[PDB]
DNA sequence: AAAAAAAAA
DNA sequence: AAAAAAAAA
DNA sequence: AAAAAAAAA
DNA sequence: AAAAAAAAA
C-alpha cells in the first residue's frame, strides 16, 4: 500500500513537500511487465496562516518527471531553473490552470528559492507559494532525488535475484 | 520474465530508447554462481515516418558495455565519444555490417547530439539517426546509466542478506 | 533487530564511530504506512586512555539529521560546518546541557579535525573529543552517508517490487 | 553461497581483476547482529604468458580496506596513490612478503597504472605486473566501487522492510 | 490531485 | 589467499 | 537483436 | 542515548 516519508521543509511564509510516486505496471499477457504510467517526483506547497502553523487545506501539487528531476539535480550554485505545467492538458480543461515552478539561487548563493505559482481562470485565482531552502537542504533534495529517480524511472526492477 | 521500463526520448527526425539487459549467470557445480553473459545498456534508435509518429520496424540497435557506459558517465560538458561496433564480429559475417555511435556537445553546450550510424554491406545500405540530448535528458542517463552500472556487471548480487 | 556495523576512526586522543539510526514507521489505519520518528546518522566519540585503549565509558553522542548530513557531504575541500544541539530541548533540561559538532578542514587541506565539545551546566563538566580524519576517510563518510541519506529519510520504502 | 561477477581488465603484459569481498556478521546473543571480519574490495594481478593468455597460477593479491576505497575514488585526473601492505602482519611471517599497490596517472592524463609490487623474502623472489586503465575503465571502477563501498561496510543491512 | 504523446515485445 | 588493532550493546 | 576474447574457484 | 515542531491521507 501507500508510503508516507516525504522530505518536508517548513518557512516562514510557506511549506515544502517532497515525495516519490512510483509508476504502475502493466503485467503483459507475453508475462513480461511493462511500464505504463510515469512516477514522478511530487511537490506539495501550503501556505502558513497564523502563527507557525500551516493550512494543509489550501495546497497546490507540482509533479516533476523524470526530466525534470535531472534538470534539478544537475543545477550548479549559480544555475536557475523554470517549469510551466498545464494540470489539465490535451483535455477538455487546458489553458485554465497554470502551474509555474522556478528555482533560483538567491543574492547569496546561500542557496535557492522555490516557489509555485498557480493561475486559475475559472476560479480568477493567482496563488504564489515561495521557499527560501538552504545549500544543506538543497543537498538533501539533490541526492533524495538522485537516488528515486532510478525508481520512478522503473529501472529499480532491473536487478539481479 | 522480462521487464519494459526503456527511458525514451523523441526528437523531429527519431526517437532514442535506452534500458538495461542484464548480466547472465551460471551455476557452478560448486555451488556458487558465475558470472556469464555480460549485461549492457541497450541503445535503440527508429525514425519519425509523417507527423509525429515513429517507424519501430526500422529500428537499429547499439548495446553499450561496461566500459563504454563508464565513458559516457564521465563525460564533460564540452566532451565528445565515438563508439565503433561490428554486430557480427569473430563470426562469419564480419566486416559486412558496421556500427558507430557518436556523442557530441552542440554549439550552445545545451546539450549533445546522439547519432546512429549503420553500414550494411550486405543489404548495400546506409542509415543515420539523430538525436538530440538536452543537458537535463543527459542528466537522466548519466544517473539512470550510473544507477544500472553495477546491475549490469553482476554486482547487485553482493548483498548482505 | 539491531544491526551493529559502525564506520569507526581511532586516533592518538579520540575515536570517532558512524552508524544510521533507521526512522520508525507508524501502519495507519487506512492500510498505509507513516514515517513517525525520524533518522539520523550517530556519531559516538569516545577518549583514549592509556596507549591505545578507548575509554568506552566516557563517551559523547551527536545525531545527524538529515539537513546535516546534506550539509556535510556537500562540504568542499576548503569548508567548515559548525553543528549546534540541546540534547533536552523543548523539554525540561534544556539549556543546561549543549552540544557542539565542528568540521573544520586542516592547515595541508590533508582533511579535517572533527570534534565534539559537550558543555553540561548541571554536572559542571567541560568536555572535548577532537578527531583528525583524512581525505580517504572523509571520502568513506561522504560516500557512505550519500548511500545512509534516503534510508534514514525512508525512502529506501519506495521500491517497485 | 559465492558469487563470480569480477570486473575484469586484460592488457599486453598483464591482467586485473576487481571483486568485492563481503564482511563476515556475528549474531549476538542480545538478539541483532554485529560485524565480525571486514569486507574488502579483492585485487588480483596475473601475468600474459604467450600470445593473449594469462597465466592464473602466477597471480598476486591485494585487499582494499574502506579507506584505501575511498581513497581511491576521490582520486582527481592528475593525482595518484600508492598503498603498502604486509599479508602476514601482527603475526609470525612479518616482514618477510611487502606488497605494494601504485596507482599513477600516465603522461597524457589519459588515464592511470596501476601496478602490484610484491617481494618476498622468504622466496627471494621479486614480481611486479602493471596494467594501464583508461579513463572510461577507470570511471567503471570509480562507480562500482563506490557502490560496493556501502555493502563492503555493512551498511547495505540498515534497509527500512 | 498529478502537464500528455510518440513503438513495442 | 586477504595488512591488524582499538568499545560495545 | 546485441561487437568478442583472455583465469578461475 | 539521540536537539523538536509545523499537514496529512
Amino acid at each position: 500500500g501507500r508510503v508516507f516519508a516525504p522530505y518536508s521543509v517548513f518557512k516562514g511564509k510557506a511549506a515544502l513537500s517532497a515525495e516519490p510516486r512510483l509508476p504502475t505496471f502493466n503485467r503483459l499477457d507475453s508475462g513480461g511487465v511493462k511500464l505504463n504510467r510515469r512516477g514522478v517526483i511530487m511537490l506539495t506547497f501550503w501556505p502558513s496562516v497564523g502563527e507557525r502553523k500551516y493550512d494543509w487545506e489550501k495546497r497546490q501539487l507540482f509533479a516533476l518527471s523524470a526530466t525534470e528531476v535531472g534538470s534539478l539535480i544537475s543545477m550548479g550554485t549559480r544555475d536557475s531553473s523554470e517549469f510551466f505545467h498545464d494540470p489539465s492538458m490535451l483535455s477538455s480543461n487546458a489553458g485554465q490552470v497554470r502551474k509555474s515552478l522556478s528555482i533560483k539561487p538567491n543574492a547569496d548563493g546561500s542557496g535557492y528559492f522555490i516557489s509555485l505559482s498557480v493561475v486559475n481562470n475559472n476560479l480568477k485565482t493567482n496563488d504564489r507559494f515561495t521557499v527560501p531552502v538552504t545549500t544543506a537542504e538543497f543537498a538533501v533534495m539533490r541526492t533524495a532525488f538522485s537516488f528515486a529517480l532510478p525508481h520512478i524511472m522503473g529501472w529499480d526492477r532491473f536487478t539481479n535475484r
